This record gives structure tokens, sequence and C-alpha cells, in this order.
């Protein structure tokens, strides 16, 4: 099960964070950063945005999977107004 999420842009804070650390904080193998908490408040929540803790598969059409701290950050902020998250979840077990 998959769905897509098409929020707009904010200004200074869309309202929620995201945590990350390929070779800002911390050396590491896996680059895909992921979601830390939704801070109500801001464009996000005003529209929607749940409460998230894992990397997303793709932003804006296009995979980040290949960013650092600060260039995720900015992958999202600078993606322009309407921001799209695209997230699959299979089930098993």
């Amino acid at each position: 099960e998959y769905e897509e999420i098409t929020l707009e842009r904010g200004n200074s804070g869309l309202g929620f964070s995201i945590a990350g650390g390929t070779d800002n904080p911390h050396i590491g193998d896996d680059s895909s950063i992921f979601i830390t908490k939704i801070i109500t408040g801001g464009a996000a929540a005003q529209d929607g945005r749940l409460r998230v803790n894992d990397c997303i598969l793709r932003v804006n059409e296009a995979d980040v999977r290949d960013v650092t701290h600060s260039k995720a950050v900015e992958a999202l902020k600078e993606a322009g107004s309407i921001v799209r998250l695209y997230v699959k979840r299979r089930k098993a077990f």
C-alpha cells in the first residue's frame, strides 16, 4: 500500500522535522535519511502531514537518497512550491 502526499511550501518551517546522517553529523553507509517528528503549527500540519519516523521513497518525483544532512534539508525546502512525497508499505507475516 502506497500513498502520496502533495503539500504546499512554507517559508521558514513547513511544520515537520527530519533527521539524517550520511556524512554531515557522522560517517555512514546508508544515506537515506528518516523523518523524526511532525510539529503542528505550519503549512505541513495545516494541510496534513502525519507523524513519520522513516525515510521517504521519493521527493518531488525524484529520489533524494543521494544527499547529506544539509542537502536533504534543502532538497525538500528547495523542492519548490508544492512538494509531493511517496511512501509505500508492503504487508507480510
